[PDB]
């Protein structure tokens, strides 16, 4: 259980995501990958763009093949397109071990990179069933389980940052571990839980109970889960089902009633400041998610600080302040357990045995007097199930699964 190669093999950027080094071709042309359990696709810069210093030069690898069919990318933001080939990849700090998989050299984009992210590409760590054009196109993960002897399974520790913070000029920079194909126990304290993988496409799961200070949010657990929850490390925000986020946002708002913030703070579109080092941490709750156990009527909880859903935002003109962005967020695509939940926790993607695991982080921020939590087990007499079951389109219907 010690895998001290891919100890800190992250960086970033706060709240422009992850990214891990990575290789493709021969010789090696190092790229920075964001790390994203959110998608499926293995898609890098392959031409210039402005806010690429870098990118796949698909003519220097002898190793490359071009697979001759394209693939476009649209999403709520903007869009990635490019052409499809495969290519000898390796992650320098990661396992030793080299493989051909899929890259989709990306040609032309729109809102994709972003300035000073320092990433030039993305690696989709989930399912065969998300992957573009279709599920045909095998993802990164899976060909190298497949082509090696690297176990099923991946673990994340993404670390956030706190105050004091170094610059004012940039965003503060995050640190964090990629363990590929196994668990560090040094990454963790405590029990480590486990819930189940309700389906293999994205990272969905069961949320059973939610509570904000204690308090349950009493609502129809699948309410929770509509229309479904996941584990996203490529969403820095906790996002949560309009009806489950107003519920939130009105406990958050009570407990914190001593402090009048604008509307601009709980929509997440404008910095809340204290002077240095005196944040009142205490006025804000913390919040519980039950998770569904491995075992029938059991779940356990994560909780998560004010620490972790509030986000570090060091303001050049306000440099003597610590200032905070609300991180927690409206969505009409189901809960998003982001950033904001990973930090808290070591977190394992258990694909072999359909589970995903959570523990106490060893670098999660905290205070003298609480601390992010991994609680187990609570049992529930005749659980419901919390499962929402998206209606079917006949688009979707209709495809073959050979
Ligand atoms: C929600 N989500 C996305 O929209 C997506 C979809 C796709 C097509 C792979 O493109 C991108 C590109 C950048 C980011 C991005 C940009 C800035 C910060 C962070 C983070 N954390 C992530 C996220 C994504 N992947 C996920 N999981
Ligand atoms: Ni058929």
């Amino acid at each position: 259980g010690s895998f001290v190669e891919m100890v800190d093999n992250l960086r970033g950027k706060s709240g422009q995501g992850y990214y891990v080094e990575m290789t493709v071709g021969s010789p090696p042309q190092t790229l920075n990958i964001l790390v994203d359990t959110g998608s499926s696709n293995f898609a890098v810069g392959a031409a210039p763009h402005p806010f690429l210093h870098r990118y796949y030069q698909r003519q220097l690898s002898s190793t490359y093949r071009d697979l001759r069919k394209g693939v476009y990318v649209p999403y709520t933001q903007g869009k990635w397109e490019g052409e499809l080939g495969t290519d000898l990849v390796s992650i320098p700090h990661g396992p030793n071990v080299t493989v051909r998989a899929n890259i989709a050299a990306i040609t032309e984009s729109d809102k994709f990179f972003i300035n000073g992210s320092n990433w030039e590409g993305i690696l989709g760590l989930a399912y065969a069933e998300i992957a573009r054009p279709d599920d045909s196109l095998e993802p990164f993960f899976d060909s190298l389980v497949k082509q090696t002897h690297v176990p099923n399974l991946f673990s994340l520790q993404l670390c956030g940052a706190g105050f004091p913070l170094n610059q004012s000029e940039v965003l503060a920079s995050v640190g964090g571990s990629m363990i590929i194909g196994g668990i560090d126990h040094s990454l963790y304290t405590g029990s480590l839980w486990y819930t189940p993988i309700r389906r293999e496409w994205y990272y969905e799961v069961i949320i059973v109970r939610v509570e904000i200070n204690g308090q349950d949010l009493k609502m129809d657990c699948k309410e929770y889960n509509y229309d479904k929850s996941i584990v996203d490390s490529g969403t820095t925000n906790l996002r949560l089902p309009k009806k489950v986020f107003e519920a939130a946002v009105k406990s958050i708002k009570a407990a914190s009633s001593t402090e009048k913030f604008p509307d601009g703070f709980w929509l997440g579109e404008q910095l809340v400041c204290w002077q240095a080092g005196t944040t009142p941490w205490n006025i804000f709750p913390v919040i519980s998610l039950y998770l569904m156990g491995e075992v029938t009527n059991q779940s356990f909880r994560i909780t998560i600080l004010p620490q972790q859903y509030l986000r570090p935002v060091e303001d050049v003109a306000t440099s003597q302040d610590d200032c905070y962005k609300f991180a927690i967020s409206q969505s009409s695509t189901g809960t998003v357990m982001g950033a904001v939940i990973m930090e808290g926790f070591y977190v394992v993607f258990d694909r072999a045995r359909k589970r995903i695991g959570f523990a106490v982080s060893a670098c999660h921020v905290h205070d003298e007097f609480r601390t992010a939590a991994v609680e187990g087990p609570f049992v529930t007499l005749d659980m419901e199930d919390c499962g929402y079951n998206i209606p079917q389109t006949d688009e979707s219907r209709s495809h073959h699964h050979h």
